[PDB]
């Protein structure tokens, strides 16, 4: 690339916790992901209950896909393996592809809300890296927007925000018949997750938040601290605007067996309550590591879980 | 000791943050700290404000001695280095003797409400270690309490609570004379710290908390992140309680240079508009941490502080 330009994007994440990366795919790239991507999605159904219980099951989540692990590993490496330089480089980590997600927002619709990747990041360690890349497959532009906006982690240190939800999470696995109506209880519960509201996160950024335009190759770079949520697209140009979303680890990333497994309380907990049938697609990381650690893990490392080793170069940087 | 008790206690530290050690000093001792810290109180005038400051602007401080390093390391390490050895061993760290606290409530007061120790290692990094040892100077009984209430790390890991603050803090320097009177601005200011009332705390911890009794040689050990506070006073036993907290760091803990500076800004700002005049303690760890700090650091760690070099031996273990 320019070589001024990456170091430019280097200091940026290095200050803000993220930064807008031009120009990183080809239109050729960004097709294939827009056809391959249609096609895993007209296989499969899928419910708005993980993307719901990800984000601790507040249920203010308003996207139209919310679609995770609908290609392989190996399909991502082929457009994305070739950027890990890049991106190990403005990072200093050494950035192993993992699970993905596709993201859809109709016009006039909030998205996702006010969020950092706890939901996203819940199997690992609150203090091993993580990061995303998000890859916009329909124009935002200054008028429509259906965007991102995003905050700096020296505005707003996400981590904290890990510890809050695991609280939150704690106090949905008590909940009882006696309690009523699960989804009402986790949303009226007095936890310290349910009092950082809008009205306080906005008090909180003020307007510190950015919000970028992006043409068709560009992507947004982003660590799992980041506080960010979904725009919503103006009417007249999009039906509908999607985008494909890498996540990132290090080399060195461990387990949460601890986080996993409130998760799955909490998830099967819901899922029994409601009388609904969770689908995950067969090779979902989330379902991978679930097993890993229910034989029991021989290491903490990510990189050591069986099926991840045996796929560790195609993951990582040439 | 025991041998067999001093394991129990390196135990429950690992497991809640702290321990209650009984028996830890000699009533000899009691009384000696009981008349120097009398003495040292009756000398200087001293204000509820930096104790107010101490724990975000928040005004709910309810005690009546609230005075900062009354007596010097050299007192405080002629009782207290004799005891790092089994400080040291139950939190596997190499504690030094730092900075002191004179609490006292009279009865049917709040004393201090649920904190943690955010406001006391100010000028400390968050995830460098402290803790301290709290040492009643009165009777604290079933009957009359007036001793302190104390939460397992494993229920409410307070570490998270530190960015909490730090947002709240600098959310008090942003303001303003067109804001009107600055303690109902920081008071009334939409900030997480804010949000995170008795009601939520409550909510949280449930009944996790624990209370013990104390006989005069008990004391109460936690780190940093035990959220904690004072239980009242009921009457007919004491007129005053006391309590002498000694601060303790690690041989690696380091200066906060921002957190220090955010800190003197608000106060400034507080004095600025109030009129008043801080006072502190000649050989005051703060005020001697702030012109190390403004001289500007050679090193970050606090060992390399020149008072404290100098000094070092007195504050560590034999």
């Amino acid at each position: 690339m320019n070589r001024e330009q990456v170091e430019q994007l280097k200091q940026e994440y290095e200050e803000k916790g993220y930064c807008q990366i031009k120009k990183i795919f080809d239109f050729s790239a960004i097709k294939t992901i827009q056809k391959t991507l249609d096609q895993a999605k007209q296989e499969s159904q899928i419910s708005k209950e993980k993307v719901t219980l990800k984000l601790g099951g507040i249920d203010d989540i308003d996207t139209n896909d919310h679609a995770y692990d609908l290609v392989k590993y190996d399909f991502v490496s082929s457009f994305i393996q070739e950027k890990l330089a890049l991106l190990n480089y403005i990072t200093g980590k050494n950035l192993m592809i993992m699970h993905n997600a596709l993201f859809s927002v109709e016009p006039n619709h909030k998205g996702l809300p006010w969020h950092v990747g706890v939901g996203s990041f819940s199997f690992t360690k609150t203090e091993d890296f993580g990061a995303s890349i998000w890859i916009p497959l329909d124009k935002i532009t200054k008028e429509h927007r259906g965007g991102m906006q995003y905050v700096s982690t020296k505005i707003f240190p996400g981590q904290f925000y890990y510890s809050v939800f695991d609280l939150h999470l704690k106090n949905n696995i008590k909940w009882d018949e006696s309690q009523g109506d699960l989804n009402e209880y986790v949303a009226n519960a007095n936890t310290i997750y349910n009092k950082i509201t809008e009205d306080v996160i906005d008090y909180t950024i003020k307007d510190g938040y950015e919000e970028d335009e992006y043409n068709l190759g560009d992507a947004f770079f982003f660590n799992k601290y980041v506080l960010h949520q979904s725009v919503p697209l103006k009417p007249g140009l999009h039906k509908l605007r999607r985008a494909f979303v890498i996540r990132l680890v290090d080399y060195d990333t461990r387990v949460d067996e601890e986080r996993l497994g409130l998760f799955s309380k909490y998830s099967q907990l819901h899922s029994r309550y409601y009388k609904t049938l969770p689908r995950y697609n067969k090779d979902s990381v989330l379902v991978m590591v679930s097993r890993a650690v229910q034989k029991g893990l021989k290491s903490p490392y990510l990189r050591d879980i069986p099926h991840v080793q045996q796929t560790l170069a195609a993951r990582m940087a040439a």
